[PDB]
């Protein structure tokens, strides 16, 4: 469990009777209990309050509310309020000032901006830390540490770029490797001295935002601030361990984030946290791979859904109103594939500058008899139902979708080969066919050991590094499938190509050699046609972005392009490898083709749907050692009906016994446990 | 009058003849008299030509203009030349120099951009509106003192800075009100010293022109630039006033321009004056409310039409000609408005840097043998014959719509609901509506005395002042009708929640309680549909953009929402409040819907139409005494005919009675005289 | 000859052993032999392997090179590597580095952007320059010099705007001068000092890349700019020269590149060069006309193709492969326009920063078994097979189209008449005009001597400059056609506006008074109506954007305006002049007007089709001594016929003899050899 004293899901979240007087706390304490709140996530942002100057201190107003709190039995998420820094402390030390990508240097405001290499931040964050941790080492309520608040966001100001040289000499030792993995010989970058080297953003490297004339010099410097942002993180944590130990820490994370890299900052954390915000605008199966990529950072161990919005979210563009339903609907998402916990931002409405029109749990009305709040007063009572039932329930997916921070980097600072290109989407349209079909998968990172699955697909994988070609190899060989597509295998770690022929490290395993690659202008397609029915895959499917022109070497024609110069030529692969098969998609397919291929390759390999329903019924399964549980959830605004199968089960929200055909209400949850 | 010197509808404008040789004033004043052109606006832009170093005045040239235009007995609408700084006092003197909103301090280049808290630029303007008021003191031509040019922009320099802090001092007193004022608990942001606080730009609290994270500071730095802007005016204006008590004083305005609170700003000035630039695009109906907020800033008093222009202007994307008769058309609808003045920019085309494509009564071709010359021509000779007939009459609207800056600013600087809700086009909803049916109306400020109204409408008056509430209650009361729509009542002056449920403080006057307010996606709309038939409105309308979830209280529901989870919820409510009643409208209605609603609201309180007249045709109303002025105004590009009552009536721009069914020319003017 | 030692079409371009090793080089010359490669552009960046330090120069890697490459009898573009400087330059010398549009000061990175007003850039660059002629001033296989690499951008820096300063007191002489050429009277401009005039650029006059206020201040910047930029060229040229008197010496210039005066860059070097890259996407008479124009920068003389790539550019939005033959096609369209070299940037891919997915001779698989390197060689061996036979040849077009960078900019920078005039748009709509018939055409600067050719058309010639009006007149009388547009002759070289009625100094020659002129409003059109049958015109036509409302004063009007308010007033007019007749077009019109009205104007002077052709079928003329060289170049996907007429004449590329019907296949090239 996340914190064995605490034994159920976590029904709460951020709160700050800071913002207010002791009689609304009143209010808070009855409200909290009628909606079944457990936890408080407190001190998020109130360094200003606690420390007025270098040398004061105040921490009783926070021991009031933790004692208050303590009282209702109300567990606490304490937050390190390292997420802001003090007004103060940016007129006298401006070294805790970020410089922006455009050079400028920043005055006081907004929040999530302190400069990583700072010695004025570090030096304070660290003492606030552990002077928290050791007032409260003793507490029995602290269940979780909340460690500063979303860390990111570039800084591009002196001190980082003197850190960044200092990086740059631990990771090359050389100036000749460093001027080797850079490439610099290309427009007379030659570097001769460490201080020749400067930060990439607007001045210097780099324009519009994504542009780059040096993208290893980008990519470094990426790796290098979400590093330096990662120190700062465990300088806390340590310094909170040294007073509590026994404590877990976490930090709030906003999942396909692009520019921390996740899956290394996992590491230093006792368990994944994450804040999730979907627009009425966001692919449903988008954010299931979200919470999916979450359970993945640290391989499948679950995750803290740390935020939510109860209702709006002010910071949308249109503040749509969550429809009725919909809030515990993607509370439960949020489980079915990994968390642990649901919690909200926040917990009553700020009055109160920028996020005033944010939901919250009680609103500006300031009373319970509201339709946001029954809908959270509903969701914590089954949350109390639930107990620990569900906790440390796992995935025991077959199919596996890697993703990579390092790999998108590179990818999103490329010259080409088309703006039309997107990452996350490509790997998205893979994630899709899956989740329509409810085949339990994985998003794993790229290094994650393979011998678990049985399908492993690896979208638009540009990036190969250090030892991932001989682990594909070694799974292929002894019988799994893996996938991956065009522009993969194009560079090594440092955005270096790897010459003598596409793929690269992966030519062998794939079978294929790719020629050339064609972008195509938007709204242009071509047709991927099949040679010959094949399972689900039949006559024509359309594909578009990208067209690789390919040569089957060892792989087998299964399509072939249907129009352009191309025409005739390969476009689905398979290569026979060891007792495995590989399969080279080299171009975009449409979503009925993507269905086709992952039914195929699921039936090659003997997995199947956890159930069949309908479209927009979304089914993911957790399993608790041998318990079978089946998240059944109705993202449709009809009622919908399927086939649960024979097997003695029983819905753990109703208590009624399920079998045979079911229905499921609009916006409606079911959770199916078998064995 | 503007002023009895000179007691007819002033003709004439900008006039820069020291931009061209003695010669041509010549020719300038031949083609002038031909124009019937009697008034000009001179020493706008020429500061420097008058003042080269810190010590040195040249007044000679200027001497030499205001005497050739005495000798045709011209009138002179002199202005002090401070709207543009000399290159060598930007060089000299850089404090004088804006800082903008990225935060780069500005160089000497374009105009109306002196910082409004420059110690140098208070100095020298002071001195020389001085200098100027004292040298024509007796002088016999002089009507109007023209201060500056449109004042406007923001500046962010460290003068404006310390400055803030101060006029933070004076509105707050301590600190303690300051924090809890702007919120600062939330985010860390208390502050302990006033010297903490920095101004809102890109490197603080703002992003992309209108966001921000304290809307708070942002709020205020606007009321601040705005009174140190106006404070430049006053500064002016009383030092031309300690040499010529009995000068009326003004400067020009811009209409629904955001960045100034002009309702501020015209209790210090003697009459307000504003430049009406329409393009071929913008709805005569705009135009028409924008003259109407003129005449509405000092509460019905006549207001100066300072310029539009003859024909082009140049800073529209594309440079529209005026058709025929469209210059004289524009010009009307500012004199039915309230304009008691006429007046162009400018007299002669420039040669001449970036308003050389700017149209002018005489333009490249140096002649009066012109389409554009013509038609000025045209309607001079028109206001010689008009005389003294309509000045000083004034709008007897039984009917007011409300609008506010800071209201305005608020709602520009929220961070939600809704991007596409854009306050200025709600308000033009309402007023259109009004205008489509002749119903003659006041733009009004939220301070306005209310007691000579029958109907007040207030769209989206989100932010609500100090005795706000109160003032509405008694007119209500008292047997008024009192509208008011979603998202209203939500803040008071400092944007901070009224707490206990929407809307606030008019939540007893409305008779609803609005529980939450959901923002459409674009493209979506939902449905007003009528509970039972109701003047002239039935059955089922469409609404959009924001849909406010409300629960009558007091009030009678009229019409409900007709889809989504709030279907059957109420969408119109009248409540009886006293003698009166108030409506909300929960939603953002099509044009039928706000036809019958405008017509149900007047018909309840007797109030009819001016006239009836086709669409395009538009009809305002001045009254003189015992004497009504009728403004017909056909905007088609088709000759038009109406009823124009069974009254003894004249046209007085053609001097025939008119009786019973009359027509109108295409783009042509009727004023007609009666009781 | 460009060079007597090389007398064929060169064919090579940009190579980089720098970045690679001597084995890859044995490969490089091994391929490069296949494909018929004869000429190597070297040293374009590599400032900072030569140059590490003040005082220290290493050419020993360069040397070997040059060597291996002569071992092959390849000849040599040589670079002076000044394009991009060295990182510690910048770091040592921060004068080298530009300060850009939004006033920022750049650090180290990208190319082509050092300071031209920098004393550190001029002393090393004309050092670096000096050391290579010296070291290798008596080397056989040099025959180019490439100074520098596509020189460009503007720069704001403290240097540039002293310099600015110094140029202006050379151009006026006075500041009176000064003053009424800016004519700064307006908005209070005056300068009484030198200092006092700063660059325009964000923080001063201009904004949005292409607004201004003062558009004589923003107008001469840009002369400026380009004045120092041509001084850089011009420095070097020069030290090379000394030590090298018989090499010739070029820079790489970009077409219809905005930002610099390319008629006044090319008589300062000794041949022109350029790079063409046209996207999927840029229509084929576009870049016919780029070529052109840059054969009339040296009033016909033959240019080098420096660069274009041999299958995908990095750079653009979708990176579309060249589909097969269309390399070729574009190589032969570039010769059939006047080049007299075919190189590529470059000879083999980069591994390898932001140019790594930029196409290549010899690409990332590393060998010639590929697509685009079989296209390469093919064309290779045609250059070789055709020696010496095109070289020299020179254009005998009747018909010339006249463009002009300073007009382009006082049309760019200028506040109306429309956003939607766009000069370079205009000039094509005539260009493409001539081309679909074949027509021999020539793009001239304004200054060309006119007097061998039929037709001169000059779309909007906005700027008239000293002489031309003169020129014109000339050419005309002597029995010429003139052509010019609405918008046309409204300024002199000062962006002043020449008064007494539009077309100024034209006024005479086209026989028409312009009154005014009409923007009009996107998807609005008028009608231009043919007052009779004439010629290849008839009936009614479209036209937009501008509508000039025009006089006949010694001009027949041939046809009048449909619609709006000048309905029945001229849009097409022909005055008689001397022998010769002017014609003035009011109006944007659509294709089928200009297609009727150049066959109308070709026909008057007894100027002939080359060869009548299929659409897409493009026909252009060389002429040597006295022979004349058709190319034919079907840019169809399809195959074509077409009547070669029938004379005697060989197909050079296929040695076959054509006469009446031929047929050219889908992207084929011929070059019709006859009399
Ligand atoms: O297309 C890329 C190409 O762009 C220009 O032509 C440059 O001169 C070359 O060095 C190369 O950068
Ligand atoms: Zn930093
Ligand atoms: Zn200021
Ligand atoms: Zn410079």
């Amino acid at each position: 469990m996340i914190n064995e004293k605490f034994p159920k899901i976590w029904y709460g979240g951020d709160y700050n009777p800071e913002q207010w007087d002791k009689a609304t706390m009143e209010e808070d304490m009855r409200m909290f209990n009628l909606a079944g709140i457990d936890v408080a996530t407190v001190n998020v942002f109130s360094w200003a309050k606690i420390q007025r100057d270098e040398v004061s201190y105040d921490f009783t107003w926070l021991d009031d509310i933790i004692e208050r709190l303590t009282k209702e039995n109300i567990y606490l998420c304490l937050a390190t309020s390292t997420g802001a820094h003090p007004a103060w402390m940016a007129k006298k030390y401006p070294d805790v000032l970020r410089v922006d990508y455009e050079g400028r240097k920043r005055k006081f405001g907004g929040r999530h901006n302190s400069c990583p290499n700072s010695p004025t931040y570090r030096k304070y964050a660290k003492i606030l830390a552990g002077k928290l941790a050791e007032r409260y080492k003793d507490h029995p309520q602290i269940v979780m540490w909340h460690v500063s608040n979303e860390y990111g966001g570039y800084c591009y100001c002196d001190n980082c770029e003197k850190q960044f040289r200092v990086w740059l000499k631990e990771r090359y030792g050389t100036l000749e490797a460093l001027n080797k993995a850079w490439n610099t010989s290309f427009w007379s970058h030659t570097f001769y001295d460490w201080d020749e080297i400067v930060a990439p953003n607007a001045l210097s490297e780099e324009w519009s935002g994504n542009r780059t004339n040096f993208q290893g010099i980008s990519l470094d410097y990426r790796r290098f601030q979400s590093d330096s942002l990662l120190e700062c993180f465990k300088m806390e944590r340590d310094e909170l361990k040294r007073w509590t130990p026994d404590i877990p820490v976490t930090t709030n994370l906003m999942g396909f984030y692009p520019e921390l890299d996740y899956f290394k900052w996992a590491k230093e954390m006792d368990v994944v946290s994450w804040d999730n915000y979907p627009s009425m605008d966001t692919p449903f199966s988008f954010t299931a791979m979200a919470h999916n990529l979450m359970r993945g950072l640290k391989s499948g161990q679950p995750f803290m859904l740390m935020e939510q919005t109860p209702g709006v979210q002010n910071w949308q563009p249109y503040n749509s109103a969550k429809r009725p339903g919909v809030m515990r609907l993607w509370s439960y998402q949020a489980v079915a594939h990994g968390a642990d916990t649901v919690m909200f931002f926040q917990l009553r409405r700020s009055v109160g500058a920028c996020e005033k029109y944010h939901g919250a749990v009680i609103e500006h009305v300031g009373h319970e008899h509201t339709r946001v709040f029954r809908e959270c007063a509903e969701l914590g009572k089954e949350l109390q139902q639930l107990g620990d039932t569900i906790l440390d329930a796992r995935s025991e997916a077959k199919v596996a979708v890697m993703y990579d921070w390092e790999n998108r980097w590179a990818l999103e600072l490329s010259s080409g080969p088309s703006i039309a290109l997107n990452y996350v989407n490509e790997v998205h349209k893979y994630y899709d066919a899956l989740y329509k079909q409810n085949i339990q998968t994985d998003m794993i990172s790229v290094e994650e050991d393979l011998s678990k699955y049985k399908v492993v697909i690896a979208p638009v994988m540009y990036m190969v590094k250090p030892g991932f070609a001989e682990r594909v190899e070694r799974f292929v060989a002894q019988g799994g499938t893996f996938v991956t597509t065009f522009f993969s295998g194009i560079v090594n770690e440092n955005d270096l190509v790897t010459l003598g022929g596409y793929p690269g490290e992966l030519r062998n395993v794939m079978g294929i050699w790719a020629e050339e690659i064609d972008a195509l202008l938007p709204g242009h397609q071509n047709e991927i046609v099949l040679r010959q029915d094949w399972g689900g895959l039949r006559g024509s499917y359309s594909c578009g972005i990208l067209c690789d022109v390919i040569h089957a070497e060892t792989a087998e024609v299964l399509a072939e392009y249907g129009a352009d110069y191309y025409k005739g030529t390969p476009v689905l692969t398979r290569n026979k490898f060891g007792n495995g098969q590989s399969y080279y998609v080299a171009s975009s397919p449409d979503a009925d083709f993507l269905q086709g291929l992952i039914a195929n390759l699921c039936e090659e390999q003997g997995v199947k749907p956890l159930l069949n329903t309908p479209d927009g019924v979304e089914v993911a399964e957790r399993v608790k050692n041998g318990t079978s549980y089946l998240f059944v959830m109705n993202h449709n605004a009809e009622e919908m009906t399927f086939d649960a199968g024979a097997s003695r089960q029983r819905d753990l929200l109703t208590g009624k016994t399920i079998s045979g055909q079911a229905t499921i209400p609009a916006r409606g949850v079911m959770i199916l446990e078998r064995a």
